[PDB]
């Protein structure tokens, strides 16, 4: 407690169509864009020394060569595999071949949605899910994340 | 009825492998290739004031991004995702997220083949579904488009 | 029509289908069976295509009709409503007299209750057609016709 | 805290987890119910939140605790523990009084056994947290903030 | 036999995350590389008259397109699908439209893990499967895919 | 004063043999006993009692095509046909009247099978197992909808 | 007649009934059901016991103090229907015949509501009718115990 | 000996046996074998009544008259075989004994054909020996009725 | 004159206790009472029957490899083996000796795991429960079919 | 010279039941008359043996908890809670004692839904079926298990 | 007492037991178990008699020859419990009440180990309390056949 | 071979092996089991591999040989044939004796019949190598080489 902490390099990975957040009947659905989320949180996690980095593709491959490129190079994910939860052995497999610990987390509850979407091929070796909570899911992980690393 | 009608904007979305069309032993499986079907269908929707677009691809980032870009553009979808049909959640949820109207439709019929072509996760959000009559299918969904959206 | 050999179109209606236009028509449609079918025969008249029709709340009337049909009709558009889900006779009917054929629905049953999405139908049909209305009997004329005089 | 209404907050754990810190502290963690309920109650009295809290290993005592929460709490942060796999009595609690809740499990249910992959609350929660440990609980509290002052 | 063959065309295809072997823990997962197998693969071969050629990608297209693009050049495929193994109906029905053998290799032995894994859109259309035997497994498809052609 | 109700009771195949086999072991009662009374009942309260039994799917069907803005409310027993029609459900779900679901044994007990029917989740309710009081207590359960009592 | 001692079981949330936007999901409460039935049952001579509970060991020893001293039980175990295997030997245990009730139609709604532990062994079962199901169970009970 | 009466009972399309391509599925039609059998049966004192129908109230209204009037039941219910409880209801509600027969083997066709609503009351199913199986059913009543 | 046909009776596990316990219950017919019967009746159509029963796995087996290009038809009650034995199945459809399955027993009324056999999708045809006659009744298919009559 | 064992018997719902109905027809054996036989076996073996049996299922749960680091084995009986409880097995877990489930009735023999128990994997063994010598039979599994005898 | 006679059946890989790494699996051998059981079953006018084999059909060969011979049958069918439904007609066939035992706890190992073909017909079952579970079936089989 | 230490590998064959080659050669294949072994046994014997064999249509005779195998022989190479899919025995007989073993079939049983997609060996063998026809032996022998010399 008494030292500086140690940079932690964290990184999230969004799947597809969340890049349309905050696009259609914005007094309905909401105006919050990803954009917007993304740049509240690399600020919040530069106040406690974490250096947050960020891609969304719609693109598996995008995905995977990025958590491939993370290797050794980044202490921990945060991952939204949006639609890809569901069907991406790949995604597990890298994530498995690299050995980051990562937290998934959906806008939306899944388990209040159909039934395919109630099975992930991530919640499993994740080291834990957030569902349901909106934007902020993203925060709890970073602070679930932090605390992780630190100990604290 | 008497008056002038308003153009149709209506996007063909082909997925994998529908680009080996007329190929392999025509004398057999067909000569008609996939550039046909869409000429003859782009000029069959011109004489009735629909412009119609089409997009094959074997990348489902190609299908996703042009369904993305389609929002508040684009009146309609006709849709055979291929084998992506069976896999893609993506898909759903972008057409979902733009809110378009789409019918999916099959040269094959489905549910003489595998059992595992028999599920879709397109056909319960679709307005519906052709299968197993060939190029025509097209055809049909695009006369089945310029009636719904011109209540005739 | 002249050039072309005269094609023996079927159309088979099952139960329920009958109501098409009764109940709040404001609501669910003013269309009728009968509207459906007049406007078909129309069409297929102008291509050479003698159209019969029978709808049926009754299982053997249709296998029946089907049975009937055999060296004398060239294709059949069936729309089985309810009989789709449950009816292994029609199957075998249909397979029984080898004209070939295409399903019909005008709902989509895929964004109905999970026991309509079996048919007993459909893996032996030509191909299917679901949720486009009663446009969907149009499209199965189209089809059979292209099928049958190579066009 | 001032300027905010105040909210009154409801947390529900199930069985077993008065056993937190007991067993081989050294191995499973050192940190209680007690502790996690103390931090949390003075992390909502900050941000104008009323914590109240009961924790049992008698379902009735919960489902009870939730028909007195009726027109009385804002919202619920409920761990169900194994109660979460067996209980319709609970669901049907939390849709009889119609408070919003969260669900929270300190353990990843989807890394145990395939019985734990099932609750009876998922579908009805706002949301769901697993895997976190006891920061779980706050983030509930955070997300429940947000929601009811539209922050 | 008295007589000299006519040389085969034989193409590698593999899947995601491949790229990784060697990389993590050596002295515990191995330190053979993807590339390392292929250079012996492709001496192997070209000393049996055979020409391999070789891809691996995390992009799904990449390997659908290079299967189009072997049509009536390729003699036989060899692939080692990895996750994509489970998920990809548009393999499938790639290696249908082009109609070249193929024999699917594993270098782990997914009937030892998950229960997802036992299940692949390749199996029963390929000539042959091996699991569970390494770098090896290669080369086996290889000696197999010469006697199939060569009828030895 | 009330307003009369019209109602159908609908008895779908085998009812018929009601009372006819083994009556010391299975029971005397008919199906023509047990509509007697109902109908007796039902006039008490000014409810006008029609009724079918039969064995052809298609005579139920068609019944409840005519029973359109004709009858106020049905009380059926599809009997065998509870578990195979979907085209009974869509009858009924076509003409829009409020059913019960009725059947004299207890469907739960019995083989798996008899534990689907195509009808239940659209009735107003379903009654099994309590033998030919179950069709009063349908009529009651009508009476007490339509009249708001 | 001789008199009928029946026993009338309710199970969870059976409370909450008549309390919540009462304009929308209706205004009887719980008690008013079984005052109306203890009164329908006393014209009979049938003394009508209830017991309504959140607890499934109330229900439990009700029924196991049933013993030899009720003819009948009309029970609505709520959404201890499709969970409880103990009520269900309960209810095996002393023998007692008996009637399921629900309020609801349970076929209309969840899946996991399709399945009951006791409808097998009840006398019958009714369901989706209201508060007059209670009615028509205790009825069904007088003829079955009168030979009426 | 006493005579026995034995009705045959056949299912839907199995009139058209023997109309297609007769040189590929066969020429025998149902008619050839009826005729076949009813002699059959005449030398060993049965009188052999037959119905095949497409119209499933038939079979069942057959079978309602056959109460007090039929010693045996020899049924091919075609594809009412894996759909009719009501055919399953009416034999059990007038306990005639009857064999289930098909000509062709149901194990061999699609998993749907696996069921019958029959089977497991029958006194025993013959699948898959074509016309002779109707003799074997008959000859296994003579034998169950004359202790033979 | 016809052809003599050599035709192999097969009997699996527990057969052998045909007739044994409370006959006044079960029966009192043993398998060799069923068998000298159908050997008689086979004879007089000029057919030459043999047998085999076991509960040894490997002897059906190893019988079925030996009847190659010897036997013209099988007659086989594999008894509990029809329901676990895939090398049985393969054995017969290896010496492609046509056959028939036979059970004294109704399969179908018996236990659900009692319902499937690897053996009744390559049968020409199955027969159960008639009991001793379904052997009969089996030797009869086969001269049928192999005399075309 | 042994070392006290401390062994608690557990009971679920119902089982206060056993001797009450029709003891001519399903026996006159009480619980208490199981128990009083079975403290007084264990005691002659250095072995203080306590027991609760409840319709409750957390006057079980609780009772497993106030037996953490004072009770050396458990064996248990859930009856109907061996099915539904997942709190039972989280409770067991806890606090980490050995125990053996027991059953006086063969579950396997009953209906379907008896043969999963929440309990079994993580049990050191099941018996069932056996009546009341099962719970002698844990008894003298867990003396040996304690005793390395 | 009246002497009983008992078989003990022993299935596949039994007679592997204390072979491989004693000091992890345990060094107690087959012969060891039945040498002690065949001592304690002797003690109280016992002749127990045991068979272990890894040939399925000695198995069922010997439970034929038991018929009118045998008392009792304590079995640990090792694998076959999953797969022979020919040894369960074989206990059915000659009618001697039997006990099902296991060294191992198989509900703790994998899911086609749940399943039993004999289960449902023992009169009961004993699992995961090592060779102690054959002298709890001995006890169990004494006290039944001598009502002790 | 001289440099290596010897290999005892031992060869099983299931129920059936032995009608290899026997019936319409012209059709299924001419070379029999006997074949396939000579050929096996001498490819073994050029890299210091003593090879053994043994086929049954008894599956007793099967797990003797592998209970006779302890401690005896280094590896095994299986085609369990019909026991692939029925035999827990021999399941355990292999674990009981602790030799690492792959399993081998001549067809792809992947494109045969749903109950041939089960083994009770798949997931405990080393490896599985099905489809290819008798050089799956082969395959198998040079894995079995490779993982005991570290080659």
């Amino acid at each position: 407690g008494s030292h500086m902490t140690q940079q932690i390099k964290l990184l999230v990975l969004n799947g597809p169509n969340l890049n349309l957040l905050g696009q259609r009947e914005p007094e309905v659905y909401g105006s919050k864009t990803l954009d917007d989320i993304i740049k509240a949180l690399t600020d919040e996690a530069a106040l406690q020394n974490v250096a947050l980095s960020h891609l969304q593709s719609n693109r598996e491959y995008e995905l995977i060569e990025k958590i491939h490129d993370a290797f050794e190079k980044i202490d921990f994910i945060i991952i939204n595999p949006a639609a890809f939860t569901h069907t991406s052995v790949a995604l597990r497999d890298a994530l498995l071949g690299v050995n980051i610990p990562f937290i998934e987390v959906h806008l939306s509850n899944v388990h209040a949605r159909e039934s395919f979407r109630h099975h992930s091929y991530l919640s499993d070796i994740a080291q834990g899910v957030i569902c349901g909570l909106g934007a902020k899911g993203y925060s709890f992980a970073l602070q679930s994340a932090i605390g992780k690393l630190r100990n604290i």
